[PDB]
């Protein structure tokens, strides 16, 4: 009754997903594929700048490493169609490299003696179901071969936008996420391999504007909001931890207290609520996908009409990963 | 016809104001007051983490220091009433400590052996004239005893909001400034003397939400926008350099290109225009009070109505200081 | 038989000491004195940028706050003579403000309605007993009224220097500690109240040389090394976490392996040993006072004589605090 | 009388070398080769996080870009033997990619219709002359096909070690350089493509120990010191700017003043001298290869013998680049 999982890309999301999977019964990781040797991967699992020391033992072995005595095979195949996942019983692959985040590319894992299903740890295109756990995981039926866990920002934005929309009716909106720098930025100014003149700049030494598709693509998660939102990011020098601001007009006039109460009423394991005046370091490592912050709510009313601002925190690392593993765990129970 | 100026508070703004005044003919600094000895102040003028080495020579002397051979007297009086500005011929004081930023407090400089006029390098309350150079410096007549150079954020916001309002009619708006950390934050978590639970946190290690009065108080500079705007800040880990986002509804529907063209048409020495995809380090040390970034403009249109987003950069240090010294120079020329 | 403790200065060391005392049976904190209101102190206990969320509940009350339901009284007296420690049963005060770190100043806590004994959380001069737990806590007899827990650097240096000296005989040495920035540095360039032209500079944006008395003062802990060592610091942009390098000449020639084996043989709960290639974030929050890093050992031999380099990590916050509370617990158990 | 130069690798050193070459008469850059398009390279030349805006105009064109109206060809050939340098008149190549830093690899530029000589902007192996300008550029005769400009640390260490050795006789020494992070570190924890478990860690969020060969290889520059020194690095979170500490024993006993005077006597355009208590931001952009800091000198004397500590600053970017371009300019005059 345990589904065997493989991780392609033992990066920030891959390693934290591995960490969370150590505390759930329904799945286990039997194989990791990356581009390096087992000693590099074992060391990066054991020691983690932002998420702390690993909870357990890690011992490098020939061809893999042992976690609390259990051997995990490590391979270094650059091409997914060359990974023989089935040899190690792997049925579902977490595709966490950032290089195969579309249906046709992720399908490369599904070859003979490969895997059966793929969860992309990122937006995966419009022909792949895009799931924010506890907002729209109802759309899965288990027959899908490739699904998407969406982005960090989408998992933050979606429960907040859904709750506000259901209560008051979102007409239109603009989003800004103030976001930690990530591994797709350069450590120091240099050529960006994706052509982005702003991610080319030193990520820990600048406020860096950058594009994000979370608001424009929200219809994959909340169909009623298709075509109603847009937004962007300001990437700033913290190594993890982020926040999403959303400014909207609504069908109903509201008060600050009414907004905050509507968010609290929607709170659950994915969507948290706080009235404490926290800062970004306080959400590093949290398990909420989105933490609504009532201290930042604003309503600007002039001449009987309002602009409404709502703000939610997210650890783009652990908040996203908690949501990803919730979706993986659910998908594994229904996969067919 | 050269007006003698004193600086109270030889801090970030005080020292950079001194630097800019070295290239102005109409004013000269003859006296500095702070809380320390001349060697400390001379060293901090010569060496500057974010704004570079001083352009000239600085040499400590008895009771002050020489800048390019010219002696500047230094005193260390905590109470402005005890500063004998008149001994050094000072007529106008730049009040840059952060502790006397209101009319009655700034008037402490005005006494028999004191000065004649004060420019507060900060918001100064609603009963003193508040000037953003090249937006409303025509409200000065030279008879004022205390004026305000507004805040960094106000000098960024004002030319952008005025150009947008004049062209299209701002109905209501919300502002977020993503702002460099400043000296009123704690270097590491600890009790904040002002009672602010967020400025208590380590400023170079967090995204820190905090309040800002610039949007609400814009009516002191643009009277037609009184009651129309509000906003807040996200303080982030860069030691200087900031950006202001403004989301509004307007009386007229517009396009992105129409907005950008209206901003460019309003550009001058205070309000710059760029289409280059810059980041915060690129505006450190600039002399614009506000640098509009056309790459960040957005229009979100639903059902015939729009949200409009406009964004402008500012070096909260040198951009503000350039505006402050423009205002000081003008005020001194017409002073009576 | 539980000794009641007060904390003067609920700062980085004061708050982390409180956290560690929650897991010690022999002492309990009944009173905190600082300069602010209880809401500020409660918030700073609950949320901590570098050391994570508090393990328990914290709730503000009238005149203090409750920790896991237990009320802690809070006062705000700037002068230690005015703190009525005895009202709350306090016998031993942790003097953690940084402003009373000498015998006569710490004695201000000792009066009719005050405390009985003081532990200074810092060097306290050459006339108070200076204790590094598990190196020289046997010098205490419990009759002392004022003792010192030494500095962070001393607690790192002492077990390493003692093991090396006992095995091989230290003749002379120089120390460099590459140290996290601390609260006595300015967040941005500005006048330093202590007159230090380098701690005046932006602490999270520079490599900052600064003085350290730990090596010169080591004779208070290891008398045989009086007059043999000196050193200095390079303060760098991490908010906590530090490392001590020591270069010596010895009475005996040695090999790298011989040095490392001597360190490992001396390891205990205070002095750890590692061969993993860790970085500073890996020691944040550790409970060793000193963690020897065998990967950094060097022997430079020319013409039959050697320079020897040994290196040990320390979290200047939690490593020091773990040592401080070990000493407090021991001192309270034998106090008379 | 102008020698035409090509740059392979328009990175930190490549772009800053280009910037410095704009102010010297004897050489000009006619071709840049990297891995990207001209718009990326032009943008990175124009805007520079740590070294400021480019002094001039940059305009992208087809197949290259214009600098102050002069067209520079850009190509994107991954393999040096495929670059037809001679088509653009290039005689000397600055090999600044980091991927061809050995004689056999650098020689790939010297094929038919290629270049004539290569200067590696890094250590290049022991069969390549290794030059620190104004310390040993006398060893060049111009017949060499491949030479090395050494490392940043070597250019800092060498004039200081030479002056100390000539004056007093270095017996043995150990070096620690506290160094800015560089582009060979990961922005966030992840697999390091060189296998380095410490450069795998987030470079702007850690104190990172790492190896350096500058001390052990000093004999390539100062033959008398072969086999007498060793050392290592602590890489810390500043984006440029570094410092080198050296601890030695000498043939003569000395005083602090005697050491400082010997360094000042050796000062020139490459080796500067200061007594000001500066920090790392103060040496960003300087043109000295090495800036001796008299405030950090120490002499630890016990029982008639001494340990001696000397310390010099360097901008690992511009200090190294100034030295590199001095060597290039000299080599171009004598190349045959
Ligand atoms: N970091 C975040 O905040 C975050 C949040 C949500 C989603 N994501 C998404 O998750 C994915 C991974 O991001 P990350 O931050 O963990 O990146 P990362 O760079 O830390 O990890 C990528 C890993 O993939 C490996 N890799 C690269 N190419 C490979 C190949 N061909 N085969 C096997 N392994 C390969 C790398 O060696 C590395 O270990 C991306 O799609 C990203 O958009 C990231
Ligand atoms: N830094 C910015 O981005 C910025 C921008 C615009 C306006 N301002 C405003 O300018 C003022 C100064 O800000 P700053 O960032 O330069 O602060 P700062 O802390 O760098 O400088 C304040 C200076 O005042 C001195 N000082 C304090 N109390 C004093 C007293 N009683 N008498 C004499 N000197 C005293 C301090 O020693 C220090 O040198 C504030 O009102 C601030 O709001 C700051
Ligand atoms: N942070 C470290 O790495 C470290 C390590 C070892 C020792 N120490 C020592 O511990 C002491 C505290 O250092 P810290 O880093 O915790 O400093 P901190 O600035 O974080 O804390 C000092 C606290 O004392 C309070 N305070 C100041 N003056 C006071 C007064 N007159 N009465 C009551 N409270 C007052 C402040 O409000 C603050 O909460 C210093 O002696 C320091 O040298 C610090
Ligand atoms: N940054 C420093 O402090 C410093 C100091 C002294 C020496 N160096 C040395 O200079 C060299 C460059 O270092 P950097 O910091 O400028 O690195 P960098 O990463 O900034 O620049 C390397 C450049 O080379 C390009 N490149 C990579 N492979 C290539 C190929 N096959 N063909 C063409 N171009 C290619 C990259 O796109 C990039 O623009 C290294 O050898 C380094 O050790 C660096």
């Amino acid at each position: 009754m345990v589904v065997k999982v493989g991780i392609n890309g033992f990066g920030r999301i891959g390693r934290l997903a591995f960490r969370r999977i150590q505390n759930i019964e329904g799945v286990e990781v039997t194989r990791i594929n990356d581009l390096t040797d087992p000693n590099m991967l074992a060391h990066l699992l054991k020691y983690d700048t932002t998420q702390g020391r690993f909870d357990g033992t890690v011992e490098v072995k020939e061809g893999g490493f042992e976690v609390n005595g259990n051997f995990i095979k490590v391979s270094a195949e650059r091409d997914p169609e060359n990974i023989d996942w089935a040899t190690d019983g792997v049925e579902i692959v977490l595709e966490a490299t950032g290089f195969f985040a579309k249906k046709e590319a992720a399908e490369k894992h599904l070859h003979a003696n490969g895997a059966k299903k793929v969860v992309i740890t990122a937006p995966g295109g419009n022909d792949v179901k895009t799931v924010v756990f506890n907002t729209n995981h109802d759309i899965l039926d288990g027959t899908e071969t490739v699904i998407s866990g969406a982005s960090c920002t989408t998992n933050c934005l979606a429960p907040m936008a859904k709750a506000l929309h259901d209560a008051f009716g979102i007409q239109k909106g603009l989003m800004t996420t103030i976001h930690a720098y990530t591994g797709d930025q350069m450590i120091l100014d240099g050529p960006h391999r994706g052509g982005d003149l702003r991610r080319a700049r030193a990520g820990a030494a600048n406020i860096v504007p950058n594009s994000t598709g979370a608001a424009k693509a929200i219809g994959l998660v909340i169909p009623e909001l298709n075509g109603k939102l847009d937004g962007a990011a300001q990437r700033v020098p913290v190594p993890t931890g982020s926040v999403t601001e959303l400014v909207v007009t609504l069908d109903k006039n509201v008060s600050v207290d009414e907004i905050n109460a509507a968010m609290k009423a929607a709170s659950n394991d994915s969507f948290g609520y706080t009235e404490d005046p926290i800062v970004s370091s306080d959400i590093v490592g949290v398990s909420y996908g989105s933490l609504f912050d009532a201290t930042q709510t604003k309503v600007m009313e002039v001449d009987g009409s309002q602009l409404v601002k709502v703000v939610s925190w997210y650890d783009n690392e652990m908040s996203y990963t908690a949501q990803l593993v919730r979706t993986l765990e659910y998908f594994a129970k229904i996969a067919k």
